[PDB]
């Protein structure tokens, strides 16, 4: 299976593989009265968001029932360019007005549960460079087929340091069953509303890993599938921010495993000059504050 | 202090700094009947080891009482080239014949406690490219001065991903007091025999971080100093091995913090081709087996 795999192919828990042979029209037939929402979280991606929407556009009013951009505080042209591309833009305020806003990606995805209605929600990063139009159908495939699958995680090929050095080694240490997950931190994935609204959402960059572990702990490995997305292009992370991202992944995973995190942010020491004559001290925030299951706030 | 610092300058626990103004001859006078051993662990570094010894050579029979290369299973010309450079080569077998050998750096450093005699032991990696001749005196300075200092950690400028993304964020999470340590994984450091023989030694690449945490837990922050080594050149780590190194750092730190590690090695999935058609599954070993305090085996 891993010795021969294609963009679309599905990996299940019991080491078994599947190469899908359906059309998108056949997949919409498999729905059986289930609705699909696509949510694109966006903080300042005016350059790429149009192209991302365009890749998913033609599925709307067919496979996809709604396409939402969750505007996470953008001050560029994200909103207007997303509207011109034919997406409904919902701000964090509009999504859930009765709860004060916290910073970070986790917050945005959590709020999008209140703004969306689909029985199935698909998340796709809005900074992807020319995403394959088959991303969404490939992600929903294993949910619409039905093996008691509740979370579909993607894997892909680089055309991350935090994934390979932090998330995956800590998973081996603390949740070794999740060692089969190739890309635990990836932003392209799909899940049932059932699962999503029943679990807490980790803050900031902890969100994906928290969901992964929460899904595993509550529903076991059989509820998780992996799908090959093929080549995944996206804008590279600036090197400065990787320490902060790692620290948050660590905080979220420790908390899921019942290990007390100090709540103390990473302090980085940045050499000011070539000789190392002076260092700039930079401390990034880390959060231990999950949001509760959406069922406790805005229940269906 | 961090806003103005020089190779040699010392950082203590109470945020206080020190710029040393002694000669190496004045430092040998400060000894007061204390012996200093330099230990160079070496697994296949025939190209660099001569130069490393040459940088420390002139201190022998003066500041340094003995200079030992701990040969960790070399099959190149490490031994003969280290002898020609004027170092005493001791194999892992010769160091401690009554205990079976385990693989890894930790093993080598632990055995070197049995092969060396100095009241103070200085460790220096043998793959350093043209190390500054003042490395050893800069490392022993804070021990010979006396503030109840038992461990001297170096920091330096790149002319690591695992340090910045794994070791330092996990320290903030689990031992936030150790957040002030710039280079927790560095191989250039000095300590008393007193401390070194009283603590367990972590296996493989866990060794430095284990010592750091063990020192902190038992003697507190005041027993640890940091010294600026300046620019530190060394051969770059091949990218493949970084996952394995991270996994071991994780295992060692978790164990020091009382957190159960699964003992399950990191499995890496290596794309065999550009499309991501097939993956090679590669699982690196991780060890949870410390060596006990040398006092329990070969006591002074
Ligand atoms: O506070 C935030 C930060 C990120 N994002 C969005 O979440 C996705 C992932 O963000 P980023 O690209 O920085 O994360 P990475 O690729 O490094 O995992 C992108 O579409 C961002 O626009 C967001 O909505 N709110
Ligand atoms: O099993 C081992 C592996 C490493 N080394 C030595 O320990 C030092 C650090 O090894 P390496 O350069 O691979 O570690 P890194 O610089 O990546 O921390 C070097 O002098 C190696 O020759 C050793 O004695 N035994
Ligand atoms: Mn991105
Ligand atoms: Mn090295």
């Amino acid at each position: 299976g891993l010795r021969d795999t294609r963009p679309g192919d599905t990996w299940l828990a019991d080491r078994s593989w599947n190469r899908p042979g359906w059309t998108v029209a056949e997949l919409e037939a498999a729905k059986a009265g289930r609705t699909i929402s696509v949510v694109l979280p966006a903080l300042d991606e005016e350059d790429t968001i149009g192209s991302v929407i365009d890749s998913i556009s033609p599925l709307v009013d067919g496979l996809v029932d709604e396409l939402i951009v969750l505007d996470s505080g953008s001050t560029d042209d994200t909103e207007i360019r997303a509207v011109a591309a034919g997406a409904r833009v919902v701000s964090r305020e509009q999504a859930l007005p009765e709860v004060p806003i916290r910073p970070g990606k986790g917050e945005a995805l959590w709020r999008s549960l209140a703004a969306s209605r689909g029985d199935i929600v698909v998340f796709v990063d809005s900074d992807l460079i020319n995403p394959h139009p088959m991303f969404v159908p490939w992600l929903v495939g294993p949910l619409l087929t039905g093996d008691g699958v509740h979370l579909v995680k993607s894997f892909y090929r680089r055309p991350g340091r935090v994934t390979e050095l932090v998330a995956r080694p800590l998973l081996a240490a603390l949740r070794p069953e999740l060692g089969c997950i190739l890309q635990p931190l990836g932003g392209e994935y799909a899940a049932t509303r059932e699962l999503l609204t029943s679990v807490p959402f980790a803050p900031g960059y902890g969100v994906e890993i928290g969901l992964l572990v929460d899904t595993f702990d509550r529903l076991g490995l059989d509820a998780i599938a992996q799908v090959n997305l093929g080549v995944r292009e996206h804008r590279n992370r600036p090197l400065a921010e990787l320490g902060a991202m790692s620290r948050q992944v660590i905080a979220t995973l420790l908390s899921r495993c019942g290990i007390p995190d100090s709540g103390v942010g990473l302090t980085q020491f940045v050499a000011d000059g070539p000789e190392g004559q002076s260092y700039t001290q930079h401390t990034w925030p880390v959060s231990l504050a999950d949001r509760p299951p959406m069922q406790a706030i805005r229940p269906r």
